């Protein structure tokens, strides 16, 4: 009937509108992304905010995957429709559609990975959980071995708790803090003022955000050919564009 739709507060895919109630409190990316995949598939929906306000992780002791991948896992939303990175470990436990967004681990500056981490001076972090974070924990690749050793016995913590966070560090650092984030957030934050950060290098790695679903799940093949479609007609295109550029502040 009314499809459970699990997101996240995070500029610009979810925000709050600028008195208003239900679907209609929230505007951004992800919410005009949502109408449209609801609107192919003919589906009725709400969206609702995370509980823990978190994107999805396995607690190491009790195996329990919290956030909106916890929602899909444990049966309390149908989908999942947010900035959520499509990695290998959270494919394990759930389904994602084709990228309707792509990206990859970035650095914003006030270059390469390779050349942060063979300096000392400019120091760098990233989130203190997450799929950035991960990605450098399990690396295998010399390189991104070399900063992580760096990063967790960096002194004091280089990391940090959220997007703004890490972009207000930027900002304040004197050119001696770099954030390493998704590329998206990385364009968008560009587009804001102050104007003052900026992405430099190739990204770190690749992948996407997903449109996700709990295994075996009806809706899962019927998203994933809407995404393919919104694709083909250039209008993922056209929403990137529209909330990352045209209401840019630069
Ligand atoms: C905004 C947050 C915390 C999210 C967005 N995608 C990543 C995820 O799905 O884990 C996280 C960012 C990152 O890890 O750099």
């Amino acid at each position: 009937k009314t499809v459970v739709v699990t997101t996240i507060l995070e500029s610009p895919y979810v925000m709050m509108k600028k008195m208003l109630e239900g679907n209609e409190r929230y505007e951004g990316y992800c919410v005009d992304l949502a109408a449209e995949i609801a609107k192919h598939c003919g589906f009725k929906y709400k969206l609702t905010i995370v509980g823990d306000g978190k994107y999805g992780a396995r607690d190491a002791d009790t195996k329990i995957w919290n956030g909106m991948v916890g929602e899909l896992v444990y049966g309390k939303a149908d989908i999942a429709i947010a900035p959520l990175t499509i990695t290998l470990v959270r494919e394990e436990v759930i389904d994602f559609s084709k990228p309707f967004m792509s990206l990859g681990i970035s650095i914003m500056i006030k270059e390469s990975a390779e050349d942060l981490s063979k300096q000392t001076e400019i120091a760098y972090g990233t989130l203190d959980s997450g799929s950035t974070k991960e990605f450098f924990r399990r690396s295998k690749i010399a390189v991104f071995d070399k900063m992580w050793t760096y990063m967790r016995s960096a002194e004091p913590s280089v990391f940090v708790r959220t997007t703004a966070e890490g972009v207000a560090r930027v900002r304040k650092s004197k050119g001696k803090y770099a954030y390493l984030l998704e590329s998206t957030m990385n364009e968008y934050i560009e587009q804001r003022k102050p104007c003052d950060t900026m992405k430099v290098g190739g990204n770190l790695d690749s992948k996407g955000y997903g449109i996700a679903t709990p295994k075996g799940s009806s809706l899962g093949n019927a998203v994933n050919l809407a995404v393919l479609k919104l694709n083909e007609q250039g209008l993922l295109d056209k929403l990137k564009n529209k909330w990352w550029y045209d209401k840019g502040e630069c």
